[PDB]
């Protein structure tokens, strides 16, 4: 085992949770953020 099951899940869901934030943060922040640069910088 349970230790590995509980610990494994916590890590899997935990580690994965970081991916979403990193991907989303980058996609939304980077993707959406970067866009603002062109619109904000170009516009502004």
């Amino acid at each position: 085992p349970a230790k590995a099951a509980f610990d494994s899940l916590q890590a899997s869901a935990t580690e994965m949770i970081g991916y979403a934030w990193a991907m989303v943060v980058v996609i939304v922040g980077a993707t959406i953020g970067i866009k603002l640069f062109k619109k904000f910088t170009s516009k502004a």
